[PDB]
């Protein structure tokens, strides 16, 4: 089941998922690890979310557990602080909301957002084979 906005067309996304802008949006509450999170947002036809805006990561930390951390859709292969979004858009002329004091170590490759008072959400490097919740993101259906 689709669920279908007009666009002043249609702007059409699975009914359990969230709709913003131009993507839907799904919140994953199953923990994995980040290779196996991005299995499973390719496996629904999606990919792990790419932050291109602030109102994008507005709309999607309303969604979230303060409690929890969710990777991204941005790693760092080869441990050398070159980051790549899981789109291929370019890391140096996109939004970045990493936390104060992050990132902090090349063994973290995966990024992951967070909840740090007094900051709030905000991204961090965190290991790729611990388990957390993921969020996925792919274009809307448009009818
Ligand atoms: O873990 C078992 C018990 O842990 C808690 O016990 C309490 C805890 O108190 C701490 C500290 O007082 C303090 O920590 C601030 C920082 O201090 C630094 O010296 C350094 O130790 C930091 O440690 C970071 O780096 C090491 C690398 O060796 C990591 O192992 C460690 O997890 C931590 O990395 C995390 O945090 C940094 C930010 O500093 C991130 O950049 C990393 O990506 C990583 O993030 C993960 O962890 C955080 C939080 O754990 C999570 O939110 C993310 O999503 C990632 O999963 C150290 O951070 O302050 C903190 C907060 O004010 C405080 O909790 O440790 C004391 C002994 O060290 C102990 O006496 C305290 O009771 C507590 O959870 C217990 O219940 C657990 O049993
Ligand atoms: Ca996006
Ligand atoms: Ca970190
Ligand atoms: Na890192």
């Amino acid at each position: 089941a689709l669920t279908c906005f007009s666009e002043g067309a249609w702007g059409c996304c699975p009914a359990s998922w969230k709709s913003f802008g131009s993507s839907c949006y799904f919140i994953s509450s199953e923990e994995k690890v980040w290779s196996k999170s991005e299995q499973n947002c390719v496996e629904m036809g999606a990919h792990l979310v790419v932050f291109n805006t602030e109102a994008e990561q507005n709309f999607i930390v309303q969604q979230l557990n303060e409690s929890f951390s969710y990777f991204l859709g941005l790693s760092d292969p080869q441990g050398n602080n070159n980051w790549q979004w899981i789109d291929k858009t370019p890391y140096e002329k996109n939004v970045r909301f990493w936390h104060l004091g992050e990132p902090n170590h090349s063994a973290e490759q995966c990024a992951s957002i967070v909840f740090w008072k007094p900051t709030g959400w905000g991204w961090n490097d965190v290991i790729c084979e611990t388990r957390r919740n993921s969020i996925c993101e792919m274009n809307k259906i448009y009818l």
